């Protein structure tokens, strides 16, 4: 039962989901840009995250430059909103399984909540290692 926020345009994004079918399942995909998380869900998410709202604003797209929100002069629920009426504002990919949620930047963070073990090496797709056959992280 695994989740996850996926922007196909994103390096990150595709190799966290490739890691996670490494591990042998397939997660539910929600395309966020397109089926953003309620206010209700997003909420749970950082508070699951354990990282701070501002922590989850991607930098760097047009709200986050025409909002002015590198000055901090917002609160975190006024941050939520932003995020909820702009999608592109929740970095990525979000993971969700049964042992917790992460932001998975870099992508090999979700290897902390995926139950099973990768089934072989991963290599990202710049050629990155990141597991051997064996199992253990380089
Ligand atoms: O991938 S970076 O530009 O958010
Ligand atoms: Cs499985
Ligand atoms: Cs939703
Ligand atoms: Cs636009
Ligand atoms: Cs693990
Ligand atoms: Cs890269």
């Amino acid at each position: 039962n695994i989740t996850i926020y996926h922007n196909p345009a994103c390096g990150t994004s595709r190799n966290t989901l490739e890691m996670i079918r490494n591990s042998g399942t397939e997660p539910t995909i929600i395309l966020y840009l397109e089926n953003p998380p309620s206010r209700d869900e997003l909420v749970k998410l950082i508070a699951d995250m354990g990282i701070s709202v501002r922590a989850l604003l991607r930098k760097n797209v047009e709200p986050y430059e025409q909002l002015g929100l590198a000055e901090d002069k917002f609160t975190d629920d006024q941050l939520i909103d932003f995020m909820l009426q702009h999608p592109i504002l929740i970095n990525r990919p979000i993971v969700v399984t049964p042992l917790g949620t992460r932001l998975c930047r870099p992508s090999e963070v979700v290897l902390d909540i995926l139950q099973d073990a990768q089934k072989g090496a991963f290599t990202k797709e710049d050629g990155e290692k990141v597991v051997d056959e064996a199992g253990k992280r380089l």
